[PDB]
Parts: structure tokens; C-alpha cells; sequence
């Protein structure tokens, strides 16, 4: 009907980049949101496979999925609920980063239920205000590490915050190092410090530490899109096959509310997927889509399970069967997800987080 | 973390409504996208018990979902991609409403195959210039039909087109698709062909153009209880579906205290309502602020003593009872329609039941 065709070759090809521009430092792929939309664990197995060392994502819960599909590489989790139970992610593993004095409380509440040892990494807060410890609470929060590690209650593995030439990336960076001296300072030791993101890691490698956590370049979207591609080839192609063919007649208006009427004689092709499936709706009468090689325009509204292409009035070059390329990286002349972005007035994390209902997820082995 | 609950309890009322609406007219209860995001089989199961006649679906895979989870009750399947194989379609009592000649080639070699007569309906053009068999063609299908009827093949069930629109009751358009329909009626007769019933009407039609409804409605936007002419008001619908999750974390920060819920555009939270959403928390609306990011977003709780606690119930939109956002609300900032808004729920936020 139609799929979202993930490329593992590019993503492969995507992490390559990565490592190179990451230098030293290991990478840490983020697979959060089921990769992005990408999938996760398929996602995971590649980027492990093209040398990632780590993996991250948002919320125990998706570690735990990782796992149960057999992923035994080390994987950080940093979005808790209130109240969690960490029993389970200590069990299985996961580390676990904590942005306030009251989850090192909880952590080490389920330290003390199961027994295990909790490998820690600390989130500071860097002017991102969000969530993260601040500077005030952070000598409590040391304190309490030193004594946790003393009786081997906590492995202290990290420091991380969370962000190109703007100043603010480097007052960012410099308020980052503080709070390395303060540990430093006041004798606490972290294994490793990360800070960078995928345009930290791709535009400003002069702020790279030890590790790298890069989500959106490993799906090889544009981490800076002003710059281009950035040498990434996007990994997530959307497409779907011509349901029907039909010619039309000048002054006949097509779909819901007839928002469009033929200024001419012309053929149209039925893509059999809407906005229930991911489809934007306000993507109607703006997008192009790419069919044997040529660009045909969204005509009409975008329904809740299709829309309408005009293939124009030339010589019928479309069959019921062939297929339409909503998306992708490009190569073939067809759209990308960034030009998806800008017709809606978004970013393409959330178009490649969009398709769902009948597009399948399918993927090209690398 | 977050859920999308449903409350049967409105599906019912609501499907009450139609009925009362539709009059002698059989209601055909549309499930499809799965129940419109609320869930096609729980709803389907709810609007059967009051009183829906029949299901109306998109696909034979759709059809074949409520199949395998326990629906006996008729159901009809209206859109058909090339290369489909209409045999399993058959074997469970599907109905398939075709819209070409090829496509009833394909049923009747479908139906060679399994030994199972089809029970088909006729999709026909009235307007929307989609997938529907123009006035021209007719006449070729017609006599096809006639045919395999005779050969008993098939069972002629229905006639059946779509409304140009969704929402605008009173334009003339609406008259003519049903002076167009009346007209195929008339090629069928002429062609010694019936159908047993034929129908035209979605929710707008049914519950604003009740002098143009023929032998069935078949409206989906009312079951859920949202409303089909939204200028009018509620129309007397309570929506079902609720959206909503807990507060992550309260933060300090004029002088004023935030908090964080853990969804995001990737959860179907569209980026673009960012600073211009409200949810409420406590009976009071909070206004968000800042960019909605992949998963999660902030919201302005106001300055002083704190009323707000982590764990605490934030409402994002629902039938508007106590006092939360609508779905037309998100969509008035969207720049939408609710039904995009009802189906974007996804990710962590989990469906859910009320009974009714
Ligand atoms: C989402 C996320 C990332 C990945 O950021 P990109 O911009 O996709 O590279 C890294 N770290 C954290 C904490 C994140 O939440
Ligand atoms: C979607 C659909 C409906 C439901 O329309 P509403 O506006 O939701 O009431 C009815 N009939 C067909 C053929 C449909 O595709």
C-alpha cells in the first residue's frame, strides 16, 4: 500500500560521518522515538554494527525495548516519570541520568530494593531550564554521589547537558566546564562528560568531549539546515503506489470543498493515503510528489486516506501500480523531508516522526 | 504517561443522536483510520449496541480487523488498492463496494476462486471526481452486473456516493450530488437492474440535510462526537476522546513556576501549537511557553503559592465539560480540521476506555 523505506546502508553510511567528524570521541546514537521513526532497534543494530559504542534514549521504557530485542550494548536513558520505579532498568542494565536531588533519591531507593549497583550519569542544567541540576544544587548533589560511590551504590560514568556559532553555544560549553571543576573540585570523579548534539557534533567540534549524542545526523536529516546536506544521506524514503488514474475536464474542482478546479484538460493519480497517515494536511495544494521521474503537484485538500497529483496534460506517463515518492533524500529528484518542513512551517524531526496508519515500515538491508 | 481516553459513554449518546437524525433511514456506523484514532472495534461494538446497522470501513484490511476481532455484523469496504486480492474479503463476509469495471473483473474472478457469492455495492461519481464510476460508464456496469446477478455471482446490495463537503449543509452542491444520484438511480432502472439500498449521506448531510437522505446514512465525525457543521455549535454531540498526561516536573523560574509534560510533536502534540496552546491543570488554563519538542513541552503555571504537584492530571483537549481545550480548539491554532486532530494521538500516548 505504502511503507517508509529506511535505508540501512545510509544510516550506516550516516554514523561513518559521524565518527569521523566525532574524532576521539565515542558516539552514542539516540534511537528515542522509535529511532526517530526510523525504528529503534533496527536502527540500534546498524549503528552498533558501523562501530556506535552507545546507544540513548528519552525514557526507561524504551531501553527496556531495546533489550527484549536482544540489544546487550550500553544504553542511557535521561526522561523519567515522577515516582518511577528504577528497580526494572537496574535489572536490565540501563543506565539511568538524573536531573534533580529527589530522583538520586529514588535511584537509590531502588539501589537499596535490588540490590544493584546503578551506573549514573548526572543532567546539568546549562541555561537550557528545562530539567537539569543548577549550579546551586549541585555541591548537595556531589556530596551525595561521593558518599553513594563510596559504598558502591552509584558507578559515576557521566556529566551530560543539552545544547551553531551563536555565542550561546559557547557561554553553554563554558558554564558545561564549571561544572566539571566543581566536581573536580570538590574530588568527585565521572568517567566520561558529553554535551554534543548533532549539529554540536557536525558545526562546532571544538566542543566535543568524550562522547557524542547524535540523533537526528544519524538519520541523515540536516542538523543545520541552512548549510545543507552536510555530506548525510537521509535514510527515511516515503512512498506509496498509484491507486488509480483518471483524465479530467477543464472547470471540475476534485477532492473535499473543491478548494481546486482544473484550469484545464489534465490527467490526476489517486495516492491512496492521507492525513491519518501522516500525510500533513496542511501540505495540500503545496507539496510535489516524484512519479517515474518527474514532480506532479498535490492538487486539492489532503483527506483523511488519500489525495490527489496532477500529472498534467502531457503524453500519460503514470500507471495504476507505479510508484509515487512523497520523500526522501533526494538523489532520484525527489522531495526531501526538509522541503516537507518548510511548506508546513516545521522542522523534519517531526515530518519523519509523522507517517503512521497504512505507510509500513520496511527496510533496505546496508 | 499519557493517554487518549475514550469514553464509550459519549460514543453511545452520540450514536443515539444519529439515529434520532436519520430517522427510518439504517445508520452505518464509519470506522474507519481505526475508529477515526478512538479505536474501530471498540467503537463499532458500542454503536451496534445502540443501534447502528452496519459498519462502514476504507479496506478490506480494516474489514478484516474487525473480523478477526469478533465483528459479525455487516461491514463495508470502499477503497481498494491495484493487485488487491479480494478472495480472503469473501471467505469473511465482507462487502466490497467496487468503483470500475476492472475492479468487479477482479471480484467475480475472486468470487470463481473461492465459491462465494459477493455482496456488492456500486461506488459512483456525484462530484468529488475521486474514485467513483462516472455517469458514462455506468451503463457498461450496469450490464456486467446484471450478469453475474443472473449467474448468481453477486448480490446487488447497495449504490453508494460521497459529498463534496464535509461541513457546509446549505451549499447548492449538496442538492445537485443528490439530483445526480436520484439520476444513476434512474440509468439502473432503465439498465433492469435494483439495488436494495443506495446512500449519499456523511454526518453533515445526516444531521443537517435530512431531506436529502436515501435508504442509509453513513456518518463517521458525529459517532465520536465531534461536530460536523462546527459553526453551529456541538450539535447536541459530546466528543469521546480525551487527552491528557501527568506533570513531569514543577520548575522555578516576571517571577512564575512551569511545568514539563512528557509529549511531544512525535506523540502527535503538533509542534506548530507551541506558545499558543493552553492545557488545564487544575481547573485553570496554562498557557504553554516555549518551542513543543520532540517529547515534551512546558506550560506557565503563574506565580505563588503552587496549587500544581508532579503527578497531577494535565487536560490537552476533550468534550469541554470541565472546562479543558476542544479538539476544534487545537485545530482553530493548527489551522485544521479535529479530525486530523483526533487522529494525530500516537507514541506514548496510549489509548484508553470508559465503559459506557
Ligand atoms: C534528542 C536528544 C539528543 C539528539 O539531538 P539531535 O539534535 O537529534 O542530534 C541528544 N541528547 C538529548 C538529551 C536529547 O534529548
Ligand atoms: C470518511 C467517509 C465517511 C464519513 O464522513 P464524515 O464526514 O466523518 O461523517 C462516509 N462515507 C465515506 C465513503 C467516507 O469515506
Amino acid at each position: 500500500l505504502a511503507e517508509a523505506m529506511v535505508d540501512l546502508g545510509a544510516i550506516e553510511h550516516n554514523v561513518r560521518v559521524l565518527r569521523e567528524h566525532a574524532g576521539h570521541a565515542q558516539l552514542m546514537a539516540v534511537v528515542k522515538a522509535d529511532g526517530y521513526g526510523h525504528g529503534a532497534t533496527r536502527v540500534a543494530q546498524t549503528a552498533l554494527g558501523a562501530g556506535a559504542a552507545e546507544l540513548g534514549v528519552a525514557t526507561v521504557d524504551e531501553a527496556l525495548a531495546l533489550r527484549a530485542d536482544g540489544i546487550t550494548a550500553p544504553v542511557l536513558a535521561w526522561l523519567h516519570p515522577p515516582g518511577i520505579d528504577f528497580g526494572p532498568a537496574l535489572l536490565a542494565d540501563v543506565q539511568v541520568a538524573v536531573s534533580s536531588l529527589r530522583q538520586l533519591d529514588e535511584l537509590l531507593h531502588a539501589v537499596r530494593r535490588t540490590g544493584r549497583t546503578a551506573t549514573v550519569t548526572v543532567k546539568v542544567d546549562t541555561g537550557l531550564n528545562r530539567n537539569g541540576v543548577g549550579p546551586a544544587q549541585f555541591p548537595a548533589m556531589l556530596t551525595a554521589l561521593r558518599q553513594a560511590m563510596a559504598e558502591d551504590a552509584v558507578r559515576l560514568r557521566g556529566l551530560m547537558s543539552h545544547m551553531p556559532d551563536d555565542s550561546i553555544n559557547d557561554v553553554q560549553a563554558q558554564r558545561f566546564t564549571a561544572f566539571l571543576a566543581q566536581a573536580r573540585e570538590q574530588g568527585v570523579r565521572f568517567e566520561v562528560a558529553h554535551l554534543s548534539n548533532s549539529s554540536a557534533t557536525m558545526a562546532r567540534p571544538d566542543l566535543t568531549f568524550d562522547l557524542v549524542r547524535p540523533g537526528i545526523a544519524v538519520y541523515g536529516l540536516s542538523p543545520v539546515p541552512a548549510l545543507g546536506d552536510m555530506g548525510l544521506v537521509p535514510a527515511m524514503t516515503v512512498k506509496c503506489a498509484v491507486a488509480l488514474v483518471k483524465s479530467i475536464r477543464a472547470g471540475e474542482g476534485v477532492s473535499y470543498g473543491h478548494t481546486w478546479i482544473a484550469p484545464r484538460d489534465t490527467n490526476l493519480a489517486l495516492l491512496p493515503i492521507g492525513y491519518a497517515d501522516g500525510v500533513f494536511r496542511s501540505l495540500g495544494g503545496r507539496l510535489e510528489v516524484l512519479i517515474n521521474g518527474r514532480r506532479c503537484p498535490g492538487v486539492g485538500r489532503i483527506c483523511m486516506d488519500q489525495f490527489m497529483v496532477d500529472l498534467g496534460p502531457g503524453p500519460l506517463d503514470v500507471a495504476e501500480g507505479d510508484e509515487a515518492i512523497l520523500f526522501g533524500p533526494g538523489i532520484r529528484g525527489e522531495p526531501t523531508a526538509q522541503d516537507w518542513a518548510d511548506l508546513v512551517g516545521t522542522i523534519h524531526y517531526e515530518v519523519v516522526t509523522s507517517p503512521r496508519g497504512r505507510i509500513t515500515r520496511t527496510y533496505r538491508e546496508a
